[PDB]
């Protein structure tokens, strides 16, 4: 599913991402825009052979099982295909564990490079929340 900006903001709020570990809603919406362009079905292959899955592009090396990443871990305890659903629950739940791992939102490269330090509140402007 391709989410609208304000609609994904609404769903993220409902799942308790607004201010999670100190990160405003605008940060999560910006991260999703540049990771996947709001597309839940977005996949991308990494040079190390792992794959990134879904709206927040969760990595199969550490976080999910896709059955083709030798030596990998599955810290979120779900199949990677679960992260591609139109229901964002499993993605949001896995994101929470990642953001609590010590490095905050830096774990997402597109957030570090394109959202961090910017006016992220622009991403929820005009939205009914």
């Amino acid at each position: 599913k391709v989410f609208g900006r304000c609609e994904l903001a609404a769903a993220m709020k409902r799942h308790g991402l607004d201010n999670y570990r100190g990160y405003s809603l605008g940060n999560w919406v910006c991260a999703a825009k540049f990771e996947s362009n709001f597309n839940t079905q977005a996949t991308n292959r990494n040079t190390d052979g792992s794959t990134d899955y879904g709206i927040l592009q969760i990595d199969s090396r550490w976080w999910c099982n896709d059955g083709r990443t030798p030596g990998s871990r599955n810290l979120c305890n779900i199949p990677c295909s679960a992260l591609l659903s139109s229901d964002i629950t499993a993605s949001v739940n896995c994101a929470k564990k990642i953001v609590s791992d010590g490095n905050g939102m830096n774990a997402w490269v597109a957030w570090r490079n394109r959202c961090k330090g910017t006016d992220v509140q622009a991403w929820i402007r005009g939205c009914r929340l």
